[PDB]
């Protein structure tokens, strides 16, 4: 329950106080549910938005794309990452990420949102930023070493499911790039990144998590125990047993996803993912109607309080 460098009961309940519900789902979720396949007029209003969203954050953060063309199943098509460092001059940061686009589907097809798969994880870390803003532009102010970025990646689905290649673009290339910019100490924006969580499949009712890489278990144990925490003060909503999310073992692995990159050049990964996937994976159900709100929101205090206490908040 209090463990040690946990918030104090009364900082934590400030901190799930300043999220706002309605605004993460009218303001920060239901604008991203589009069909937003890469190189649509869909996807480049969805990094717009993103591009705005987070540039109008009083903290001040640098936003940046990361546009390119690459060679797809579909012949060329440009991709952008969305990357927002919210103190470019630290030495390290916390990275969050999730990608923002949506699988492609047949035309013909009942349009496919992804609503798990990822408009709620990217909704999510929109929340953490508006809800943690005031408390994120002081550390900034005091030139905390440790800042946050939050990655929208473009192009992780396959356009075609067209092997091994069709797939992981954005994330391909944006490890690439970073690994090609210096950065101090460095010596390049990948070794800038202290952890990398990757929020993926989010959403659904009845989401199971495990822990895929040994190298990261404590803070799959801190989640853990923040479930547990929120669950115990009353802060969780359809959370009938006191540990749900946050499994023990590794009955399934990990997939491929867009931490894959990152990983291979050494950068550490913990893969916030739901495994078994969602019912409605890949297919056009996964829609806004069959999210389950109450686990929305209870992933979103579990994530605020990770934040606050990853960076002292
Ligand atoms: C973003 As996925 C787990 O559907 O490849
Ligand atoms: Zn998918």
């Amino acid at each position: 329950v209090p463990l040690i460098g946990s918030l104090p009961e009364a900082r934590l309940r400030r901190v799930v106080g300043q999220l706002d519900p309605q605004r993460l789902w009218s303001t920060y979720l239901r604008p991203l549910l589009v069909v937003r396949t890469p190189g649509s007029p869909g996807n480049l209003q969805v990094r717009k938005f993103l591009e705005a969203t987070l540039r109008s954050l009083t903290a001040g953060w640098h936003v940046e794309l990361d546009p390119f063309t690459a060679s797809t199943p579909l012949g060329p098509v440009d991709f952008g990452n969305v990357v927002a460092t919210l103190d470019p001059r630290a030495a390290r940061h916390l990275t969050l990420a999730c990608h923002y686009d949506s699988k492609l589907f047949p035309p013909g097809s009942t349009p496919f949102v992804g609503a798990t798969d990822s408009a709620v994880p990217c909704a999510l870390l929109l929340e953490l930023a508006q809800a943690l803003d005031l408390e994120l532009s002081r550390a900034k102010k005091q030139a905390a070493p440790v800042t946050l970025q939050l990655l929208f990646l473009d192009g992780e689905e396959a356009l075609k499911e067209w092997g091994p290649k069709d797939s992981l673009y954005g994330s391909r290339h944006l490890a690439q790039l970073m690994e090609s910019i210096p950065h101090s100490p460095g010596p390049t924006r990948i070794q800038a990144i202290e952890l990398f969580m990757l929020l993926d499949l989010l959403g659904a009712p009845n989401p199971t998590f495990y822990s895929h890489f040994p190298r990261t278990v404590r803070w799959f144990h801190r989640l853990r125990s923040i479930e547990k925490r929120l669950h115990r003060l009353n802060l969780l909503q359809s959370h009938p047993q006191e540990v749900m999310y946050f499994q023990p073992g590794e009955p399934f692995g990990s997939v491929e996803d867009d931490h894959i990159p990152f990983l291979r050049r050494g950068v550490p990964v913990l893969h916030l993912i739901s495994t078994p996937f969602p019912a409605v994976w890949h297919t056009p159900a996964d829609t806004e109607v069959n999210l389950h709100p109450p686990t929305v929101h209870n992933l979103c205090r579990i994530l605020a309080v990770f934040l606050a206490e990853y960076l002292g908040l």
